[PDB]
């Protein structure tokens, strides 16, 4: 689970609505 956090920093930085599916 830990490495999912250090992806949404990447994911959900760039793009800053993958959230939407991530959570």
């Amino acid at each position: 689970d830990f490495l999912n956090s250090a992806m949404s920093s990447l994911y959900s930085g760039w793009s800053s609505f993958t959230t939407g599916a991530s959570k």
